[PDB]
């Protein structure tokens, strides 16, 4: 039962040890860096590893893993394509994940950031630099109570904004392919045309599909009513990204708040200050007046970093003890 | 009957206007701009005299009034301290205000500006200002719905604020000198050293009254959690606000956000931007890292403004019906 945890943030930290308290026997040794070729001798003696890492881990550290008879590979995120399931396979190595960690933590983002722009927090700010101390028509706002707000997506974290919005006040209507039951609690189910056309504020929920992917394109946003205010939680292949830009810089959109970005990969989440942005699409997303870009944060919460911990350490012991577990991913 | 309205301001005219037709045979008549001596004149023939006016009435336009034999000075706002209420007594001019816009209004701001603190939004653009995109504790925030919140002043915006903290899942607890039943649909009453002990969020809702001068302050600063946050939608004077910067510059206090100053008549809402802010403690305030400072608006929507025409006029004509009117202040 020897866990070895790799890429460990100082917030991870308490929650390994809070996870170490309630379960004696465990051995859970951690590392702040990650696991690359030049360190891999460090997987020796663990059958259990514990990752949170975008950055490619070369072939031979699989095959080291494979050397040390590695039993399983849990990742602390929903996704895990970013770990080559081709080696993990071939060394009989299994691989977990963390499919959920806080729907409420994105759905209050998503709340917060959509207050940001029905309050005008950015253009209030804007004249309280030039002390311009005015009540003026352009910082004059709209109820979330006297609003529609559209949620694109009905799955657990649509659902979770949803109650915050209704929760506020705000009439909800809600599109998904395949509506579900619970979500009636929060919102009224529309057509696609009927949420665009209808919606003051739209907050995308939906995961990564075929459908899904760019959803909100040049076609659709001309759909929306004119000063729409559009909040993205969910990944940034939803949004075709050149006819956001050209419909707040024509001021179709009247703003966004963006906490992803389709090709953010090569970026996210890391301190580019020496790494210059080379996608210019992107380059402009980031700078852009009428966004609120943030680097990919809707999770990062206290709760949401105790459950990456907690279940991404329950799922690698448990699939070491021969059990069943839910958040295996069968290769 | 015939009333005259003047300051009228473009987000209000279309709200008289629908007044207007719900009232036909009312005679009201508006001007953009405001009542002087220069243009006393305008004032022959009316009744009601409608006002929302930042700029002191000469002595000179009151007793113009009083030789025209105005019957009521109807504020648009809740505040009346800038009328002349001397000679409006002496000349036998009744007055009237309008005591509540939407406190809907006022709870909705308190609540977006705690959730621009707590979810960190200052502190995360100016990582992306730098393109420093990490998942770093700095910037890693507390749920609301992990959160207890603090409402000091229990009236009917402190209510609003409340429900709105509770449906996005806070647990609310309010202290005030007077608890109703109404709150307690959305709170729990405490004591006052228990909710300053207790409440990650702060926000203020009391009147300004002898008891809630300087409620906050360096002793009362001093029994909170290291690291509140603070809302002041209330009126400045409930702030000492030399003690809130020296607590935000020691980080005792993590951030504010300010709506008001205690001696912020001077300037709002006016554009200050060839007007130097002369009092230290104020240009301190407003440019301060740690203190979302915005002039005066929690109010500030669509909703308020139209309750804001809808309730003077109301008040203005009842009186000039000769029919009680509970917005009536009796001088
Ligand atoms: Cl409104
Ligand atoms: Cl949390």
């Amino acid at each position: 039962m020897r866990c070895v945890v790799f890429n460990l943030r100082e917030e991870e930290a308490p929650y390994v040890e809070k996870w170490k308290q309630s379960h004696p026997g465990v051995v859970v040794d951690t590392y702040e860096e990650p696991l690359t070729a030049k360190n891999k001798e460090l997987l020796k003696g663990y059958e259990g590893l514990v990752v949170m890492q975008f950055l490619a881990m070369e072939d031979e550290v699989y095959d080291y893993m494979g050397a040390c008879k590695l039993k399983v590979l849990s990742t602390r995120t929903a996704g895990f394509d970013m770990y080559n399931a081709t080696l993990l396979k071939k060394h009989g190595i299994r691989l977990t994940n963390v499919p959920s960690y806080s729907p409420n933590a994105i759905g209050e983002y998503a709340l917060a950031a959509a207050l940001q722009l029905t309050r005008h927090a950015r253009e209030i700010e804007t004249f309280v630099r030039k002390r311009d101390f005015r009540w003026q028509k352009p910082i004059l706002s709209k109820e979330l109570r006297c609003s529609r707000v559209g949620i694109l997506g009905t799955g657990r974290i649509g659902q979770a904004a949803a109650r915050l919005f209704k929760g506020v006040g705000a009439q909800v209507v809600g599109f998904d392919p395949y509506p579900n039951d619970a979500a009636k609690e929060w919102l009224t189910y529309v057509s696609m045309d009927e949420l665009l056309s209808t919606s003051d504020v739209i907050s995308l929920h939906m995961p990564a599909t075929k459908d899904s992917h760019h959803l909100i394109n040049a076609k659709t946003i001309a759909q929306m009513k004119d000063g729409v205010y559009l909040v993205n939680t969910a990944r940034g292949a939803v949004i075709d990204s050149q006819a956001l830009l050209d419909s707040l810089d024509k001021g179709k959109i009247a703003g966004a708040a963006l906490d992803a970005y389709e090709f953010e990969g090569p970026y996210i989440p890391k301190d580019n200050g020496n790494n210059p942005i080379t996608d210019t699409v992107y380059a402009r997303l980031v700078a852009h007046e009428r966004i609120i870009y943030t680097p990919h944060i809707a999770f990062y919460t206290e709760t949401a970093i105790e459950n990456m911990v907690f279940n991404s350490l329950d799922a690698c012991t448990t699939v070491l003890r021969g059990e069943p577990c839910a958040a295996e991913i069968k290769l």
